[PDB]
């Protein structure tokens, strides 16, 4: 049984924005399904977390728009 997290993106005014980070998402080497919502403001992952810091993939939005975007995220470590 996964981790399932939430990072909420706010980022731009479109959000679309998810997406092009799910494509991060879901290429990790340890994620069973990708689950993002671009109208909203949100990526949800099902993955491996816990002993294991789920930041990781923050790193996703991090990356395309550093700085920027206002990604909030569903964590306990
Ligand atoms: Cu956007």
């Amino acid at each position: 049984n996964d981790s399932t997290a939430t990072f909420i993106i706010d980022g731009m005014h479109c959000k679309s924005c998810v997406s092009n980070i799910e494509s991060t998402l879901s290429a990790l080497q340890y994620v069973s399904s990708i689950v993002v919502s671009l109208e909203n403001r949100s990526a949800i992952v099902v993955y491996n977390a816990s002993s294991v810091t789920p930041e990781s993939l923050r790193k996703a939005i991090e990356a395309v728009s550093p700085g920027l975007y206002r990604v909030s995220i569903t964590s306990e470590v």
